[PDB]
Parts: C-alpha cells; sequence; structure tokens
C-alpha cells in the first residue's frame, strides 16, 4: 500500500516539499476540526479523502496515547520527540495532503506541489518574488 | 554536435543565461525525478526529450562515478571540482532545457530563452530590475 | 532507469554480448560519421535513435575533454585507461547499439542479440565456427 498513490501523488512527490513547510499537526488538527468535523463525524463517507482523513486522526490519536503510556512508563521523554520527527513528519504530510485536497482539489494541490518544489529549487534572483500559495481568487 | 539544434534552440541561445541563473545539478535530478519519473522508466519514449532526460541522467551518473573513483585515488581534488565546474554547467543547462521542455513546452521555452537574452544584451541602466519569469498561460 | 529499455532491450538482454565483442569507440564513431553524419546534424531529429546517437557522442565528446584536461594537468595519464576500462565499455555497447538500430532496424537488432546469446550459450564443441554476423540480407 501506498498513502497517496491512490490519490494520483506519491511519497516520492510530497519529500521533495521543504520539511519545515508542512504546518504542525496542531494546527492541521485545529482546521480539520473547524472546517470538515461534521463531515468526518457523518456516517456516510462521501469521498476517499474522507475516509482517509478519519483514518488517519483515528491513527495519530492512537500513536498519542501510545506516546503517553510510554511516557507514564518509568529517557521516556525522548521518544516523544523521536515520534515527532519520524513519524509526526509523515502524519504532519498526510494531513496537509488530505486537508488541502478536500479544501482545492486534487489538481489544484498537485500543480501547487510541483509548482513549489519548482520555485524553492529555482534560484532567487530569476524567481518570482513571492512562493506560491495555496488560495482562492476572489 | 549541437544538443539543441534538435529541439530549435541552439547553444548561443541558451549561452546568453548565466551560469547562477541554473539550479544545481542536484536539484534538477531531484526535480526529474519528482515530476517525470514514471515517464522516465516507462518502456516508450513518449517524446524526444524523454529520451534526451534519460541518456543526460546516465551520463550525469556516469560522470559521478568517474569523479567518486578519482576522489578515492591517491591534485586529485581539483578534478572533482572541475567536473562540476564546466561540464556540469553544461549538465545543468541541458537538464533545465528539457525539463523546462517538458513543463512549460519548448516554444514557451524558446521565447523565453529569446527574451532573456534581449534582457541580458541590455545594459543594466536602461534594463528592468527583474529579469522575465518563464511559465505558461492559460 | 534503463537506456535502451525505450527500444524493446535491456542491460540483461545485451549481457549476451561478452564486453570484447564490441568495436572501439573510434571505429563506431567513424561509422557514424560516414554514415549518418548528415542526420546526426539534421535539424529535425528523424528518430529517437538519432537523438540517443546525438546525445552518446555529445557525452563522449565531454569525457575525452575530461581526459585531454586531466592529461595536460598534474596516475594523470591512468584516468585515460580506466574511463576506456569500465566507462569506455559502456559507451562502445550503447553505441555500437544505436549504430546497429540505424543501419539494420531496432527489430533485426533484437533478434541478433538474441542468437548471438544462442550462439554463447552453445558448447564448444557444438558450436558454429563463426558468430552471427549483422548485416542486411537481400
Amino acid at each position: 500500500m501506498d498513502p497517496y498513490k491512490e490519490f494520483g501523488a506519491t511519497v516520492e512527490l510530497l519529500s521533495f516539499l521543504p520539511s519545515d513547510f508542512f504546518p504542525s499537526v496542531r494546527d492541521l488538527l485545529d482546521t480539520a476540526s473547524a472546517l470538515y468535523r461534521e463531515a468526518l463525524e457523518s456516517p456516510e463517507h462521501c469521498s476517499p479523502h474522507h475516509t482517509a482523513l478519519r483514518q488517519a486522526i483515528l491513527c495519530w490519536g492512537e500513536l498519542m496515547t501510545l506516546a503517553t503510556w510510554v511516557g507514564g512508563n518509568l529517557s521516556r521523554d525522548l521518544v516523544v520527540s523521536y515520534v515527532n520527527t519520524n513519524m509526526g513528519l509523515k502524519f504532519r504530510q498526510l494531513l496537509w495532503f488530505h486537508i488541502s485536497c478536500l479544501t482545492f482539489g486534487r489538481e489544484t494541490v498537485i500543480e501547487y506541489l510541483v509548482s513549489f518544489g519548482v520555485w524553492i529549487r529555482t534560484p532567487p534572483a530569476y524567481r518570482p518574488p513571492n512562493a506560491p500559495i495555496l488560495s482562492t481568487l476572489p
């Protein structure tokens, strides 16, 4: 299984964006709760993105519970710094991808990814002054 | 004898671009892997650009193999920089040309090159502060 | 990333032919110049094989410039032997493949590779004295 192969993208595509680019897990969860809480809590799925987001949120909750359990044991404050960079980055990327695809669509996200990669790899002098942004014009 | 004459451009047309205009060869390889990987190992070329990019990647890999071999041979620290000095410059120029032709189209790259040459030939006093930006339009 | 994967061949398929079977790079370059020079310098690609041959020839020229630079500078002349020990084999293999495909056809080269593998597997006692030869038939 590949988390993004179903949705066109690949982990290889998302990995070339800077790691610090993705907003923290708390921010992504806040955006999800603000925007699609009723959709995620709906009995019916109506999209692969909603199902994937539900599974990701449940797995993140399970991992946080396991981390809290480990911290309760006994050192244990270094495994929490381990999870936020190894698994934390992966969950951050997955949640950002799914939330952005729900908001702006899969395509817009794919071209935003490729354009932002090209931009960040382009030398600044021969580059647009402002980084590409995922948004909608009035 | 001319890599670009097949695609319409010429060596003098791309010679107008500064050396610092092109990104690092590693950046171009990452861009190619992110964008057109599934096309590059596809069992059919689908374009002359794909074939040229494929054998450019093979050539650069062979050059890096030679550089690694000569690095461990014991001056020898000068050739490792030389391969990235001028031959690396030509390789990154070719990779940029082919990737840009695949992304924005060959023609768009041709007019961007001629506009950039016009911009460079202009003295800085009577020249717009920002160089032309390569992009595509609907 | 296989150079021959576009043309129905693989490195495994060409591994049937021994390394010393291929002619010297100078002979292949002379054959190309004698036969398809006008096509290689033609503005239109006319084939994937012509683009492949152009890329290979330019890469070989770049490597020869490297060899001349390292010979003039400074094992100063051991690198020019080393490039032929392993990398020269790859370049002459690829040049032979593309020149033969231009001369006889891609498929003709494919069954020539198959027949040469069959001939080279056969024990010498029952192996025909003459190896299969790639030539045009009336």
